């Protein structure tokens, strides 16, 4: 019979007549684009306050004044930045220890005593942290800054394309999944057409490690998720950096009582301030660092906020149209595809060329990893196909299966490409 029902969407959701039809689950099919790692930038900062004039402006020629683990760390960070300040230099003797060899950008200091960080002069700052000494005050002080990739706070993403909802069902016990692409099923003496509501469009899959977050959009770096990762540090092959960066941090040496200090620095900036010590010849540091973005991200937080477990579908309900019409039975060919060649990328965004030649008996409903890349008549085709699997390529009709050739590149190699 011509018949009409609407069927919600939600576990347990079945309509009886005319015949039975189930909503077995919800999932979803996608074109893949893997953007590799992503990760907040994180300006982390370092120093020492030191009563002393160091002749080796390092981690290790600065151990017994610098952090440890922090001076290491942010060393190896991206976009370094250190700065060397000579606050009070020796009256006389030392070695390229003097005044003198603290010209702007220290580089008389530098050829006896060299350092891959900036070395400047800072004779007109409070050197009243570094106290006890009988007849001369020794001064410097160290700034060390870098953007840190912390690996906690490191997300793998896949961008979701042509997304698609898939309603599973099951229509007498027979399972049926529908689509925007696919919305009809077979019921036992007829035909039934699903109207569906459009699909969601594109999603993000945070991969958390192994768990998947999901988003809803591409995202939309200029609204409430602006703090994304994906909106920040960039690594295709979870290695090396690409696109958008910031500069290297501006470092200053920032007096306790700088007028400076009743304003907040920007974003990149870093402020040290020499913190007066209880001790004779010693000094802390107090380091005051704008962070990117105006915020520092804290990746459980923003996932568990801007996430959810499952990806976005509409509420439904679907519209089954029952038919008594019957799908006209074309001859599909089973035989596997000849000389089939593979070129391109997958899980990259960009259509890769699927080549061969289908059979004699009908067409050819080809599949590349069961991936379906359309129909195609007998003798030569030539399509371009979205793949989400990796090579080899096994290749079929819809019976037996064949070895593609392949010259397929991953997604971290293709954009490198």
């Amino acid at each position: 019979e011509e018949a009409f029902t609407y069927l919600c969407t939600a576990p347990g959701c079945a309509t009886q007549t005319p015949v039975p039809v189930r909503l077995a689950g919800v999932r979803f099919e996608s074109k893949i684009v893997d953007g590799g790692c992503f990760a907040p930038w994180d300006l982390e900062a370092t120093g020492a306050c030191i009563c002393e004039i160091p002749t080796d402006v390092s981690c290790e020629g600065l151990g017994a004044w610098v952090p440890t683990a922090p001076c290491a760390r942010i060393w190896n960070g991206t976009q370094r930045a250190c700065t060397f300040w000579a606050v009070n230099a020796y009256s006389s003797g030392g070695y390229a220890q003097l005044a003198s060899y603290f010209n702007p950008g220290g580089s008389y200091y530098k050829q006896y005593h060299p350092t891959a960080c900036e070395v400047e002069p800072a004779f007109g700052h409070s050197d009243a942290a570094c106290w006890g000494f009988p007849t001369d005050t020794v001064m410097s002080v160290f700034a060390l800054a870098s953007y840190v990739q912390h690996p906690h706070k490191t997300v793998r993403v896949k961008f979701h394309t042509e997304t698609r909802t898939v309603w599973q069902l099951s229509v007498a016990g027979v399972s049926c999944n529908v689509t925007t692409e696919h919305p009809f099923c077979n019921t036992p003496h007829g035909q039934l057409e699903v109207q569906v509501p459009p699909d969601p469009g594109d999603l993000v899959e945070y991969i958390m490690n192994q768990q998947s977050r999901w988003g809803l959009g591409s995202p939309n770096c200029h609204g409430p998720d602006w703090a994304s990762p994906v909106c920040q540090r960039h690594s295709p092959d979870c290695s090396r950096l690409v696109g958008a960066t910031p500069e290297r941090p501006r470092l200053r040496l920032v007096d306790a009582d700088d007028p400076l200090l009743r304003t907040a620095p920007g974003p990149g900036e870093v402020w040290v301030t020499p913190v007066i010590g209880s001790q004779a010849r010693k000094c802390g540091l107090h380091i005051r660092a704008g962070p990117y973005g105006h915020a520092t991200v804290e990746m459980p937080e923003w996932i568990h906020a801007h996430t959810t477990s499952d990806p976005w579908h509409p509420p439904g309900p679907l519209g089954l149209k029952f038919k008594t019409v019957r799908p006209v039975a074309l001859p599909r060919a089973l035989a596997p595809p000849r000389n089939v060649r593979v070129t391109g990328c997958y899980q990259c965004g960009t259509p890769a060329l699927v080549e061969g030649l289908a059979p004699g008996g009908g067409n050819c409903h080809l599949t590349v990893n069961g991936e379906d890349v359309g129909a195609f008549p007998p003798g030569k085709f030539v399509t371009a196909a979205l793949l989400n699997t990796p090579p080899p390529y096994q290749v079929s009709c819809g019976g037996e299966s064949d070895r593609a050739s392949a010259r397929v590149i991953d997604p971290a190699a293709q954009s490198f490409t």
